[PDB]
RNA sequence: AAAA
């Protein structure tokens, strides 16, 4: 599954990229004030879905990621996280 | 779901 891990890792470090965050109105009005969003709503996204159904391989890709920490079923950006939630 |  090395493969399919990789290419769900940069999937969705595509998402908490600073690029997409500019946009992605729906993703920060989702977040916590601490910038934590949960893994299964990140799960749902249609180029994840597409990937995987696996919630294991997905927290797996994630825990090697440097752009993204995890802390119990929710994941956020490293850098500045404060920076991006929106309101609901 | 215009890579929510
Ligand atoms: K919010």
């Amino acid at each position: 599954q090395e493969l399919l891990k990789d290419y769900i890792k940069r999937q969705i470090e595509y998402y908490f990229s600073v690029d997409n965050l500019e946009r992605d109105f729906f993703l920060r009005r989702k977040m916590d004030a601490d910038g934590f969003l949960p893994i299964t709503l990140i799960a749902s996204f249609h180029r994840v879905q597409a990937l995987t159904t696996d919630i294991s391989l997905i927290f797996a890709a994630l825990k090697d990621s440097k752009v993204v920490e995890i802390v119990d079923e929710k994941v956020r950006r490293r850098e500045e996280p404060e920076k991006w939630p929106l309101p609901p």
